[PDB]
């Protein structure tokens, strides 16, 4: 049935796969992306505090399970920088660095699996409850700001490995500040051989990237830069024996064999639930952003809810099979597309390359220095840092879009990354109220010899109709802007009906221009409860000083809510609702005439 | 100057005060409200965990300082139920109940003063920075929900005092649940004499309230119920000697003398900053709500910012002079108005009544049982509990207004009161995005023999113009709803321009109805950055399949932001902006004719 084929997209898109003009392309793309996943896999695993094999496990399992339940065709899932950074924060916070090393690593990976599990379950939940419309509310400025901030943290973290210092640091409030001054203090304790292999690594990386970009193809597959750099570095550090002689830190023992099946111990559920919620939201945001971009560019559509179910299932299975939360990335996805990726066959191919390295190659990466991994992370951070090109653009167009970007960026750098995201999302939602809370109110006049009405301050041509005052608000009337609307009505019509009633009563017990106000509700998108209360007030007041109030332009939903809210018994009838300002005006003049006689 | 008179309203409204038809009324109102403040002062002081004299200090100082800097004329400030409940939470959390008693009380009141100070400073800050428009965003359902929840907590807290049990409880997550089952467990440990004086207290209160309400005036001032009940109870508990014989808990020693000048020790600033922020926001919300209600009803206006400055100064001075955060209340304000309050002279009068009780009367309230105070609190909780009459009303009109009320109510009862308020405010802001995220899109037709255009599905009369497709969205085009807008455009116009371009290119390299789309932007309130990007996409796509796109109805601000965002160089010129759908249609038909030849 259509439900089972929509809950397993693989069973629908796989039979249709034409093996002649696609298979070659997807195999090229898969080999290119596998060659890129291995080094980064290990690197991002260090950045999350886990042992190095978890990167390989996270590069193997997730892409498979996604290929099965996933709707996007150009996304590459795996271990990505910012999710790695969040997992790292949690692990070293629940497990300080102080037999002992293996005990610490066992508790570390238990925390990692609990994180993966809870994040998977949250993503899966949101997907089943059809709440995948809430990923719309994660603004593009919000995620730009967020990922740029996180790239500042990731850059600072990998400075220490890059010199060879042994600085402890935090990800807590203002931690960046004392972390960089910690690095400025301990720069005389710089290992020189570590700095050497770091700069050698960067030189080899920039040579290979520039060379294979500008120079002639002579290759169906581009040159895997990170892989050959990792290979050359481990060979050098094994021959010249850097580890024991010069004291250069290396990657530990990488074990041979498939992942062991594990169980995330939920004893830690109340400690890590906060960071698991942050991991789930960041995963959704970046995975679905990428999917949507490539889908638009290649002329197809992804389902947000099925993407949440896919990503959720991916992380839960990974949780059992010794992984840490995977997510879509723009860098791998760009590489998977530019290589000639057409389907999730490319993901399956990449995962087979990581698989053969998990089984066979394995402990050849013993003598790999940690400085080469830190350099790889930095050259891949280019992407996220070039998003500072967005703060001027936003500035030029919309200052509230600029502020969302700035608040999230500063939130992330100069407080926690979880707190940064929370503050950013709040401010993001507030900016809608801030746009609608002082709307654009106008008094309309008729253009001479035409049956259209427009603003009198903006179109001096338009004349007010005698006896008839027409006022138009250009916004919803809800709790934020209802007091303002009533005030601006009483200011631009130049009548306060309660002051006028007070004057008239006072004069009569001691012994206005218009007879009809027409509210143009064409632009009133919606009303809430406070809006309806305010409208009842306005109509009752102007009834008391003897002024009929007509509504000209209400949409169906506003009339229905005014009807529910009891607008239609305090003097106003549904015979006072007109279709256009003109019809209201005509009826008003006609009533005035037939009531004169 | 006008600044000094606006920063001290007393210096402007006091000289004008006419001593003949007001002074008598304000003195009656002041005596009525002083008589009501004394008992409740003490009661609410117990509910906040402080010693009983702090209620009297908080009933004396704040009303004075408010009379000086305050803009409202019917508000009565003092110690109110919900602020008392928040202060209490903080105190017993930072100071558990375990010489010893006086040491604990000293640290308790130090915490209380720090709370008052920080809350005052936050209110003052918001007022100076002209951020008093943010008190608009605190919806009426949000505050109804919140105060009703808090009244459930306050009611449960005063059950234990009312029976005479010695149950410990919390205000933490789900604390209500195990707190009520704690009371159900310990009901066999009920003191009988305590329950006696509790029920005697309630009987005297309901007798005096009903009697002085229905029966003949024979009185310029109504009968102060709470005061005479406190007096009768202390006399009974002193003669019959309840305290030592039957073990009835009593109010401690109430000291004679003016408050001592104190200093809030800011060693506790990082412990109590959260709860001080909650106290400041709840104070603003309830004070300004009351001020606005009575101002509307009596035909004047209050300044939100000057109210924040007034309330801030009030709490800072109180902080120094041995008080805890005061706020406006609807109950006292109603009583101050119904008694014949005209100005803040009534507040000054009330504070003089509390003053003479601080100096002279004082330790006569030694033998006052705590059960009488708990009964007074419960009969004053009527107000807040009768707000359950709001959940049906909201339900009937607007389900999102109903959900704001429910989420805040449940947040407050079944989690923390601070967390309840935070969750409520979030959801409150989200409901604006939820209303605007799937707006009402339409395809418009011309009414026959009329130059107006309306929906074709809703008005079958209207016919589409040949060659011209008119589409109208009835919302802002921002990040929440921009993908939807593009989708609904491509669905209701029945053309996907990228699919059409693909078909045409494919056909040409192997070997639509309309020529003009008119976007009616009359109801587009605003655009953000993502909106402009989407609009550029739409225009570029329909340029590629050879369809001119005109904008008919953009307001000034949208055109300016489209101009900034670079909308006006990808094929569209400012010569494609029309004033009305009709003008666009005419121009489109004319261009088509003159281009045919
Ligand atoms: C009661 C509960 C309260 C509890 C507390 C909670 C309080 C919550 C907080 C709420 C406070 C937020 C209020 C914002 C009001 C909106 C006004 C607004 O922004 O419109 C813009 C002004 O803004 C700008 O353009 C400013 C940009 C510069 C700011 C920092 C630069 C630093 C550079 C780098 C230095 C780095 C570090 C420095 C930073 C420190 C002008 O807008 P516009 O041009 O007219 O166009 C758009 C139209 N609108 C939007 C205005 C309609
Ligand atoms: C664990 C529980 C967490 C619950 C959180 C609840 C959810 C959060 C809700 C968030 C709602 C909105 C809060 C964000 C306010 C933005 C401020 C702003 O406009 O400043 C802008 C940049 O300034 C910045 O750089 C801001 C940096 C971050 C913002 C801090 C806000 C306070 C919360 C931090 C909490 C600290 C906690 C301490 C440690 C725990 C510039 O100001 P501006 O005035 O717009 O400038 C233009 C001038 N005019 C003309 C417009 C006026
Ligand atoms: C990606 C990031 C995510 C991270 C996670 C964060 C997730 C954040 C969460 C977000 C989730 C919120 C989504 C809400 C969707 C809006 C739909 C909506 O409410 O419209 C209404 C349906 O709603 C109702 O009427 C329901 C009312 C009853 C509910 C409980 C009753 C209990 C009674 C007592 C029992 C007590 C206990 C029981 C309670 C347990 C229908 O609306 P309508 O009639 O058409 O009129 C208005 C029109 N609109 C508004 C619809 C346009
Ligand atoms: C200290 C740091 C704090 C930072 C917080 C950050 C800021 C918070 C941001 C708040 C943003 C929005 C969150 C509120 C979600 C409302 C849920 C909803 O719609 O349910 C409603 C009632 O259900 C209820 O009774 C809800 C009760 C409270 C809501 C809990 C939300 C999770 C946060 C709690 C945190 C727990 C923390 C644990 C302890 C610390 C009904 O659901 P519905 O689906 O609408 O029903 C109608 C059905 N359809 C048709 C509409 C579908
Ligand atoms: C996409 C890739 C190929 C870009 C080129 C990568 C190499 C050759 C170059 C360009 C990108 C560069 C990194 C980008 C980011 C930064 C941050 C900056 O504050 C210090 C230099 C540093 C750390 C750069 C070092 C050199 C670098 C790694
Ligand atoms: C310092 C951290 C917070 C990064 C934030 C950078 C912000 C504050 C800076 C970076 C570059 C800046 C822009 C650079 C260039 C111009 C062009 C000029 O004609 C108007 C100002 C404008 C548009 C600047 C506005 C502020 C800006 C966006
Ligand atoms: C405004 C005043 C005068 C109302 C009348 C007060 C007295 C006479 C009456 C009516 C209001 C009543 C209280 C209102 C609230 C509740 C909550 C309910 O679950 C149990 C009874 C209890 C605790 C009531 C006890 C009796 C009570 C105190
Ligand atoms: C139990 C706690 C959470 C209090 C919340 C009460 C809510 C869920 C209840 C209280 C009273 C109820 C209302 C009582 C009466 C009616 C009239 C009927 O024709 C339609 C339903 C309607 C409108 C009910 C809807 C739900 C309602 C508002
Ligand atoms: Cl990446
Ligand atoms: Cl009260």
């Amino acid at each position: 049935k259509n439900l089972l084929l929509s809950f397993f997209p693989i069973l629908e898109w796989l039979p249709k796969y034409n093996l002649k003009e696609w298979l070659l392309g997807d195999l090229i793309a898969g080999l290119t992306v596998g060659s890129l996943q291995i080094p980064q896999g290990i690197a991002f695993a260090l950045l999350a505090g886990l042992p190095p094999i978890y990167g390989l496990y996270s590069s193997f399992f997730p892409p498979l399970i996604y290929a099965f339940f996933g709707t996007s065709r150009h996304i590459s899932v795996g271990p990505f920088a910012v999710v790695s950074l969040l997992v790292g924060s949690v692990v070293e916070r629940l497990v300080p660095d102080d037999n002992g090393t293996e005990a610490r690593d066992a508790l570390r990976v238990q925390v990692a699996f609990t994180l993966t599990f809870l994040a998977g379950i949250i993503q899966l939940a949101l997907g089943l409850l059809r709440l995948g419309f809430l990923v719309d509310f994660l603004s593009e400025p919000l995620i730009s700001g967020f990922t740029t901030g996180a790239a500042i943290h990731i850059l600072l973290s990998q400075l220490k490995y890059l010199l060879g210092l042994k600085i402890p640091r935090h990800s807590g409030p203002f931690s960046v500040i004392y972390s960089v001054i910690s690095v400025f203090h301990n720069i005389p304790n710089t290992n020189i051989a570590t700095l050497g292999v770091s700069l050698l690594s960067f030189v080899l990386l920039l040579v290979v990237k520039e060379l294979n970009k500008r120079f002639k193809k002579k290759l169906p597959v581009p040159i895997p830069a990170e892989l050959i750099v990792v290979i050359l570095a481990t060979l050098i550090s094994y021959y010249f024996n850097l580890a024991e002689k010069y004291g250069v830190s290396i990657v530990g023992h990488i074990p041979k064999g498939l992942p062991p099946p594990s169980v995330p111990d939920l004893s830690l559920f109340p400690l890590v639930i906060g960071d698991a919620i942050a991991i789930a939201i960041v995963g959704l945001a970046v995975s679905i952003s990428v999917g949507k971009t490539f889908a638009k560019k290649h002329g197809y559509q992804i389902d947000g809810n099925q993407e949440l179910i896919a990503l959720g299932l991916m992380n839960i299975v990974g949780s059992f099979f010794s992984c840490y939360p995977a997510t879509g990335s723009f860098s791998r996805s760009a590489v998977n597309e530019s290589a000639g990726g057409k389907t999730q066959v490319a993901g399956i191919v990449a995962a087979l390359v990581v698989l053969l390295v998990l089984l066979f190659l394995g402990p050849l990466f013993y003598y790999l220095p940690k400085a080469v991994l830190a350099a790889i992370i930095i050259v891949n951070l280019k992407g996220l840092l070039m998003q500072f090109k967005d703060a001027p653009k936003l500035w030029k167009v919309d200052k509230l879009d600029f502020l969302i970007w700035l608040v999230t960026f500063l939130g992330v750098v100069f407080l926690s990354v979880e707190i940064g995201l929370l503050v950013g999302v709040g401010f993001s939602l507030l900016t809608v109220l801030l746009r609608t809370q002082r709307p654009r109110t106008s008094v309309l006049g008729r253009i001479p010899g035409t049956d259209i009405y427009r603003d009198v301050k903006q179109y001096p041509e338009a004349e007010e109709v005698p006896g008839v005052k027409i006022f138009r608000i250009d916004s919803p009337i809800y709790f934020a802007n209802s007091e303002y609307f009533k005030e601006r009505l009483k200011r631009k019509t130049g009548v306060d009906p309660v002051k006028v009633l007070a004057a008239r009563k006072k004069a009569l017990k001691k012994i206005v221009d218009f007879h009809t106000l027409i509210l143009d509700f064409s632009a009133v998108s919606f009303v809430d409860t406070v809006g309806v209360k305010t409208l009842k007030e306005i109509v009752k007041e102007y009834r008391e000083i003897g002024v009929q109030v007509y509504l000209a332009g209400c949409n169906a939903s506003v009339v229905e809510k005014l009807e529910r809210g009891g607008f239609f018994d305090d003097g106003i009838t549904k015979e006072h609702l007109f279709l256009s300002v003109h019809d209201a005006v005509l009826f008003a003049q006609a009533r005035k005439a037939l009531a004169e006689q």
